[PDB]
């Protein structure tokens, strides 16, 4: 679990969105596993606007942060689950690192701010849904 709070927005994994998230829907993209809902309170996370390929992510299954090198956002094949059929997930970045299903929502950050959130994993690889292109999150 985990979310990004920037301005009047809450960014979560689309497969983990709540009833409240859907009742206050701003935008969602099944192909990205992202959903953004509105909030009454003001958020202070800073979104990175960069092409960083190194950063640190929070791994709840280990109660630890890990430094990683990650790939640029791309279309990557993702196995079927109770949430989605087998498909290509877009805007996804991979790194060599530990992750388990309850790890989705963990933040990946570089020196510039929030890069994205944990969205996939398995086989010693963790996948992060990028948020750096969503420029509207700041306005
Ligand atoms: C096995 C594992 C390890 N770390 C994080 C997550 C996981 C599970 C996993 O990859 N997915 C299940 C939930 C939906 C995901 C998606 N974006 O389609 C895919
Ligand atoms: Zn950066």
């Amino acid at each position: 679990s985990g979310a990004i709070y920037v301005g009047n927005y809450r960014v979560v994994n689309r497969h983990l969105a709540t009833h409240n998230d859907w009742a206050n829907l701003v935008w969602e993209d099944s192909s990205r596993d992202l959903l953004v809902s509105s909030t009454t309170a003001q958020g202070c996370d800073t979104i990175a606007r960069c092409d960083c390929q190194t950063g640190v992510y929070y791994c709840s299954s280990r109660r630890k942060h890990y430094p990683v090198s990650f790939s640029k956002p791309s279309l990557i094949f993702v196995e079927a689950s109770e949430y989605y059929p087998a498909r290509y997930q877009s805007h996804l970045m991979l790194a060599v690192g530990h992750s388990e299903p309850g790890d989705c929502g963990g933040i990946l950050r570089c020196q510039h701010g929030v890069v994205g959130i944990v969205s996939t994993g398995g086989n010693g690889l963790v996948g992060f849904a990028d948020v750096r292109d969503l420029l509207w999150l700041d306005e």
